[PDB]
């Protein structure tokens, strides 16, 4: 998928674990979450399309990927450990994650 | 090692969950998939030698091997959980990632 | 951070874990280290300074930190089992692939 359907899943998952009410609904948001997070490190964003597909700001919003999908990891393992009320606000924390990028390239 | 042996060793795993009988050799093998997964990730494929280096197929391809390598950590949650049946299930699942890629660049 | 400040984040979080009386300061410092490494990934080695940006050895510099964070990972996992001594030896471990990384672009 292209880089704004990509974030578009991560924006719809991140309300659907907001509302969810067991632990099922919310490990399934999060494996949605980590696809769509990698499936986006495969882009260029607008703001780079200039730039040299190795360059440093490539690298460093490719990485940004690997970090979101790192920390939605965690909030998965406590999601699988039945602890979901602290699943729902590691995942609502991932929105520092999101900002970060969103501040240099988008 | 290079690509082929990582793929080899990729084929050989499968081969050996699909017949293990414990959580043990699973884990195991999945452990080898995930290494073999990281270390093919470093490769320029036949198919791809013409490609810049950092062109969006030399992407999507390195790329693939972060997502074999969750889905194959997906299947290790399922065997430390003593889900072994469900373990062997997932890990003949990967074959789509598997395909998908071939199906590109193979 | 750069490069050299994630080297000595990821040194002093190893002495942590060697030290450390129970299973979160080990759980706490691996998350160090695992950040710390997704971190480094965004750098250029002086050694590879004059190389191209994705170069062989600048993929294989990279995919050097997701072996490692995935490392960092199953130390974790065993952590979170409460297995607090293996996620120590583990720990330890880990060393074999600082110096794999270092014996070749440090
Ligand atoms: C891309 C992201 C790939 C993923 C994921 C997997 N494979 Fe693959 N494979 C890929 C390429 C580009 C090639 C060509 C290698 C060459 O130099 O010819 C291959 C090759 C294989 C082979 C045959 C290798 C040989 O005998 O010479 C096998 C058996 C194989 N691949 C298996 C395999 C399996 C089981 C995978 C998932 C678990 C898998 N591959 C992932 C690219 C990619
Ligand atoms: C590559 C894939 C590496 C891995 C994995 C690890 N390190 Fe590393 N390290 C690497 C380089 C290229 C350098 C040179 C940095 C520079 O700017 O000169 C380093 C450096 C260090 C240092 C010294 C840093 C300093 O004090 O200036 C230390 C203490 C260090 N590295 C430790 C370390 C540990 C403990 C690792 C595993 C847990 C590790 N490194 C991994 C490249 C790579
Ligand atoms: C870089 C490493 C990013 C991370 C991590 C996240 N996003 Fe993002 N996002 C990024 C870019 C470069 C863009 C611009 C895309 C474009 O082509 O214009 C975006 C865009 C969005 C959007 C708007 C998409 C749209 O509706 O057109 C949303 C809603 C969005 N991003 C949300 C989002 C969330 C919830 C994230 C993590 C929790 C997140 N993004 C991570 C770059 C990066
Ligand atoms: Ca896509
Ligand atoms: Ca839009
Ligand atoms: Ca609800
Ligand atoms: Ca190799
Ligand atoms: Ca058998
Ligand atoms: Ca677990
Ligand atoms: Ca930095
Ligand atoms: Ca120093
Ligand atoms: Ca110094
Ligand atoms: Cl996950
Ligand atoms: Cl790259
Ligand atoms: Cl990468
Ligand atoms: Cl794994
Ligand atoms: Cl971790
Ligand atoms: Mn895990």
């Amino acid at each position: 998928a292209d880089l704004e359907d990509n974030m578009e899943t991560l924006n719809d998952n991140l309300k659907v674990i907001e509302k969810a009410d067991n632990a099922a609904q919310v490990k399934d948001a999060l494996k949605k979450m980590r696809k769509a997070a990698l499936d986006a490190k495969k882009a260029t964003p607008p703001k780079l399309e200039d730039k040299s597909p190795a360059s440093p700001e490539m690298i460093d919003f490719r990485v940004g990927f690997d970090e979101l999908a790192w920390e939605i990891h965690d909030a998965a393992h406590l999601a699988e450990k039945g602890k979901v009320k602290e699943a729902q606000a590691a995942a609502e924390q991932l929105k520092t994650t999101c900002n970060a990028c969103h501040q240099k390239y988008r």
